[PDB]
């Protein structure tokens, strides 16, 4: 059994699907999009029996800026790790994770996270992967709070509907105002996302803006089967059926919160998706305390993910 | 707004599907199967605006024996409660649960449970219904541990048979094994599983849905398996609308206490799955498992799919 670098994305995707594809169905397009475009220092280590892939870990160090933020080099990530089911409990996972942790630690990482990376597949350890929590815990990762992907069917329910506030799809002329808003209200990871996604296929039609007069005060990113950029809400579209969609992120300026404007933006974003003939759709990577906000629109927790962090000693 | 008894199963199914049908797709065949054949003292109270159902609660008291066991009349169950999305936060849920609880308390109930009933739809509060936990908490229910439904695709993996001791062999049930099945169950699982065997055989369960393990001639264990031909719809295949073409399921599975911890369960499981895999089964579910038993099933590539939280209110 050899441990060595690999970039055979087809072999990886095949193994992923054989092992967890029922719940995290992976296509090669998504895998490539996410891996090739990520700007962090990144590596894939594979476990091999001769030329046959029997497991892999993907891992990253935070070395690229996030909007107005400079990289914190102390932070590393396990994007994913999977050993094939017929090769479990032989030490391969341990060897893979050791290789990745050693490399990260040698490069200055002091805090290791399970998912939550740029171009993540996972916000945290999936509930479907709950048995792996024992493997991580033994290896010094602390199990923290939960995040949730929510699911709803916008075709299924009708909802009932403020001076100077308007919500419309983005037009190309809005670009400048969108970026000023982000620089001001969401200047980290959501800003970085907007910058990078526009360089790899996101259209203005996927963005809804709420304005007060001329000024942008919040946004959503929405998804359907015509979107070219494949974002987290539609990662798992194989489970969502036909005319699938998604929504996230969504944010309002802190100054304008708690007066129903989030609710208006959400309502109008959904109506737009509804008129695009969307049915089943996902809202990604929510905290518990915000579920009810989307739940008023009949969204329910679908998938859960457990945050998990190892402090290097 | 009016609260009254209802048996309009169609309107209930529609309301269910409108509100939670993306993750718990209900149909009338399943609903009727589980509601009508339940033998407990049972009721549905509906909430209505004029003629229109806007909410319901289904609830039960343990009044019917469970195999060798007498009922414990102190246990009541909330089988399900759903208020329509367009009428939430108006106190309808409170009203319905108040009436359900009051009736149950007056018949001698001291322990109220969220799901887990006979002919349940849920083992506990679904994780998809997590925001309800807070609703139940306000009422004095206490949140305990979790159960899981597991999922796998038995078409995608091959396993080496586990190495088997002489005298043991595993076979689909035949119609004469019946006598010795019930002797095994009376001896080894004489509550809920015995009872369900009794009842399920009367409403379409078939020998082909049962696998049995034997030491020479004696029945030492069983599994219940399911596919698109099963006419009894049990827990593993409740949500078969989410499982695609050629769905299946497995559960319960049990080994006589004296034969445990020697690999016999693993053999029973392996062969039960082999049978399924030969029947062209693809995605399948294993229902209502505890955390300590997930990895027994996980060896065969099963993964937790749905989670339910145990929740109990003590009447004071
Ligand atoms: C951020 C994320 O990626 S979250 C998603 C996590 N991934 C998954 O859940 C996918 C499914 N699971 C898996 O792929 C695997 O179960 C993994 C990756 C979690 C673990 O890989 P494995 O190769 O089984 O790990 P490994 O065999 O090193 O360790 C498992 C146990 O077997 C033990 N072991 C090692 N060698 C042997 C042996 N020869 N015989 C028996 N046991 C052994 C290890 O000591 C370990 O026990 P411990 O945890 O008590 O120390
Ligand atoms: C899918 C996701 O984006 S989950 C994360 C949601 N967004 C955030 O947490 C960003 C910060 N918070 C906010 O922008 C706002 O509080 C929102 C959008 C969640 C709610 O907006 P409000 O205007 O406060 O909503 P209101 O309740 O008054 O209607
Ligand atoms: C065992 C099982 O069935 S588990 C599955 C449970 N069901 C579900 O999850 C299905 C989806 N959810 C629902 O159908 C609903 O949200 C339910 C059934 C959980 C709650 O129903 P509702 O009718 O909205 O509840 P109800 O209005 O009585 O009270 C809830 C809240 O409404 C508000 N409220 C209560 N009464 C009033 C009133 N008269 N006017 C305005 N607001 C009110 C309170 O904020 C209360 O808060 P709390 O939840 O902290 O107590
Ligand atoms: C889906 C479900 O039926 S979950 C509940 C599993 N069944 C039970 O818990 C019944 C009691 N336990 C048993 O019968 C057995 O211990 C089993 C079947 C779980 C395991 O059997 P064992 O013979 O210990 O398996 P093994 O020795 O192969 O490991
Ligand atoms: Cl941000």
């Amino acid at each position: 059994m050899e441990i060595k670098e690999t970039y055979d994305f087809s072999s990886i995707v095949d193994l992923w699907n054989k092992n967890i594809g029922t719940v995290y169905p992976m296509n090669l397009e998504l895998f490539k999009q996410n891996y090739i475009n990520d700007r962090q220092r990144k590596k894939i280590m594979g476990a091999f029996n001769g030329e046959i892939l029997i497991g892999f870990v993907i891992y990253k160090q935070w070395t690229y800026k996030s909007g107005s933020l400079k990289p914190n080099h102390k932070i590393g990530y396990i994007n994913s790790i999977i050993v094939d089911i017929n090769f479990r409990h032989q030490g391969i996972g341990t060897k893979l994770l050791d290789a990745a942790e050693e490399e990260l630690i040698n490069s200055g990482v002091k805090i290791l996270r399970c998912g939550s990376d740029t171009y993540h597949f996972f916000p945290g350890i999936p509930l479907e992967c709950l048995p792996s929590e024992e493997f991580f815990l033994v290896r010094g990762y602390k199990m923290q709070d939960y995040f949730y992907d929510l699911i709803g069917d916008v075709s299924k329910v009708d909802f009932k509907k403020k001076d100077g506030f308007k919500v419309n799809v983005m037009k190309p002329e809005d670009r400048k105002g969108l970026f000023e808003f982000l620089e001001k209200s969401f200047s980290g990871r959501w800003l970085e996302e907007f910058i990078e996604f526009f360089q790899v296929g996101m259209k203005e039609r996927d963005i809804v803006l709420i304005k007060y007069k001329t000024s942008v005060i919040g946004f959503s990113h929405i998804y359907d089967n015509k979107s070219s950029f494949i974002g987290p809400p539609i990662y798992w579209k194989a489970l969502l059926g036909h005319n699938y969609g998604g929504l996230g992120p969504i944010g309002i300026d802190k100054t304008y919160r708690k007066q129903g404007l989030g609710r208006l933006l959400l309502y109008e974003s959904l109506q737009i998706l509804k008129k695009r003939e969307v049915k089943k759709m996902v809202i990604d990577w929510t905290e518990k305390d915000i579920i009810n906000f989307f739940g008023r629109f009949n969204f329910m927790p679908w998938k859960a993910y457990r945050k998990a962090t190892k402090e290097v000693k």
